[PDB]
């Protein structure tokens, strides 16, 4: 029934992410640059993706020097920002990107939507194209969208890959 | 190919869940009982699962009468509580179950751990047995635990099923 359809459709998306291992490794590499020095990685999450924050403070793959973005803290060129956002039209995201640009702080943007001009400002972008539901209906509408689940899965991957790199040092 | 390995490990768990469709239906039916009357469904999430809260307020499958548990608010027998917790040993969890018991409010407990006496206090429990990493290390230790991802996937399923049922009415 619904559980099996949702699970199999969700896994379909996980499999197709394998085709973008390189773009995801570009994200990891960008972030790892902070950790080779005395920079920090900051997660700056928007909307529903604010649910990612407890993964860094309370989660099983948490790590020192990967932390929640702090309002009003000036970042520096050695720091790196990981952004998860539902879309790139948000005014709060735009204000943050203007700040990072002024600080010369690089950022990876992971968007639930498609590729946009704003997304292209990121040195390590990823367009998930996963902003519509997985269960189609009668009228052309769709529902059942495990969007936070996808982001959380990706953050687990990123954290695990970063920690694996760090241990190798 | 870390990404593909984590994806396939995670999917292995998704596949075993789909064989527990009946226990998950027990969760959904218990919660749906609130929606027949004037009661509400409350999410009471612990530890890393506090990351689920933004799904109810900002997520794609949000619905009016499924909301975050409120501090100090006395619930009634027509309300329903959905709990996600890393384990059933937490003193805050036990203190909450004592309150719900005093108020005669039914609760569903989804635990990342195994079946316990405390879990069996729930009329609709689910033990995820998903509290150790998916990627073994030389240590014997395990890393890469997409625990929030699983929780978020399950909340999407529950939200989407409650909405489909509510529409049928
Ligand atoms: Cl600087
Ligand atoms: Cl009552
Ligand atoms: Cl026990």
């Amino acid at each position: 029934g619904m559980l099996k359809i949702l699970a199999t459709q969700f896994n379909g998306k996980l499999q197709t992410l394998t085709k973008q291992e390189d773009e995801l490794f570009d994200v990891v590499r960008l972030l790892a640059q902070a950790l080779v020095g005395q920079g920090k990685v900051y997660l700056d999450a928007y909307g529903e993706f604010e649910g990612l924050y407890p993964m860094l403070s309370d989660g099983p793959d948490q790590m020192k020097r990967v932390t929640k973005i702090k309002d009003h803290k000036t970042l520096h060129a050695v720091d790196r920002v990981l952004i998860f956002t539902p879309d790139t039209e948000r005014s709060d995201l735009l204000a943050s990107l203007a700040r990072y640009d002024a600080w010369h702080t690089p950022y990876s943007i992971i968007t639930l939507g498609d590729v946009t001009e704003t997304l292209e400002r990121s040195i390590a972008p990823l367009a998930l194209k996963f902003d519509k539901g997985l269960l189609p209906a009668e009228d052309g509408s769709r529902h059942g969208l495990p969007s936070l689940a996808l982001g959380a899965f990706l953050l687990t991957h990123i954290l695990t890959q970063l920690q694996e790199m760090t241990e190798e040092w």
